């Protein structure tokens, strides 16, 4: 059973992630969690992390590398998907492919059917063999109240969260993705999610 | 011994290090050779392949996205150059770390001295853990002969630039020892000399 929480910057995934833990495993299911990007585990990780506050010349400023970078990572941790899904009834992902999907989509201004989601589809799920999920959950909120959120958990913000336009873009491509179904299955949800509920939905 | 041979395109790269191998084999040494990009075994280095043929949106576009494929595919053949190391005398490498200095300070107009290729040496070298060359062997050519005989192919002006950075980290003694040499070079003398 592989989970991927999506949303936008301060949306309150980690949160999210943390109460389907315990509900998962308050109704007996082992359950196992990753996020990406996989900062210390992974040198691509560590480097876009460090382009998304200015580092690495004009790496940042390319859309596809910024995606290329991330797939990377993912790419590198297929092993370690496929094993945490062997060990634990439940694998809940702090982000995943549709992240680079939303958010490439938003950088080049386009939405759902442009070029960037259907080519992030291509490049993970079909030549780097992601695992896909069998559920993605995205974690809709307040674009104002996750922008004041990373202003305040905030270690600087990186590029990505200082632009409001961004990240109200990249919710917006997120609710597409979830409606058509990109990738899978989605469920929507809000902050005010009961845990216990939700856990039961998803299995 | 680490021998990395780095050139522009046309440059006789293949024929040099066949000879080179060669003449190390005559004097009694084992020799194992390995060439980057790893087209076909390494998806940083097709990605990048393919991005340099117009594929991947915007990738291209990024002198520093470029760099970062072709480091992240030598850093994919780490395990494989100790391994070489550890069972050959001599590990001769067709295009090796320098080339990413070269192409990259060339796409940015900037020289060996500048910021592209000491960002290579701190990202490459420390951070990836590409063993340091002990011999990196340019063979020179000059834009007209190379010109003679992708995105990075078809620009003449990017050949010409990128053989002039190789001139410099030549010079410089960029990440070790160089030694300039033409297509013409003596192969037991070259291999004397390097031994
Ligand atoms: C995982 C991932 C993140 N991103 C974006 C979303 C975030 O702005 C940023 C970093 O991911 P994030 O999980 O927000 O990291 P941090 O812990 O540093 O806040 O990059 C992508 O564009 N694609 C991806 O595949
Ligand atoms: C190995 C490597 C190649 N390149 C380049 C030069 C070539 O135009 C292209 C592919 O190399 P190739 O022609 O030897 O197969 O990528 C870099 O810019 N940096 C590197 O580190
Ligand atoms: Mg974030």
């Amino acid at each position: 059973m592989l989970i991927a929480i999506e949303g936008v910057d301060g949306a309150g995934k980690r949160t999210l992630v943390e109460k389907l833990s315990g509900a998962f495993r308050a109704a007996g299911r082992s359950v196992a969690t990753l996020a990406f990007p996989r900062y210390g585990q992974s040198v691509a990780a560590d480097i876009a992390a460090e382009a998304l506050h200015g580092e690495h010349g004009d790496l940042a400023s390319s859309v596809y590398a910024m995606a290329t970078l991330f797939a990377l990572d993912r790419a590198g941790a297929v092993h370690t998907i496929q094993g945490l899904c062997r060990g634990y009834d439940v694998v809940i992902l702090d982000r995943y492919v549709a992240s680079n999907a939303a958010y490439s989509a938003a950088r080049l201004h386009e939405n759902a059917a442009g070029k960037a989601a259907a080519w992030v589809q291509r490049i993970e799920f079909a030549r780097l063999g992601l695992p896909k999920p069998d559920w993605q959950v995205l974690l809709a909120v307040s674009a104002e109240l996750a922008g004041e959120r990373s202003r305040g958990r905030a270690r600087a913000r990186d590029n990505y969260e200082r632009d409001a336009e961004l990240q109200q873009r990249t919710g917006a491509v997120y609710a597409e993705l979830a409606a058509q179904g990109w990738g899978g299955r989605w469920l929507v949800v809000g902050a005010d999610v009961d845990p216990g509920r939700l856990a039961a939905t998803l299995a």
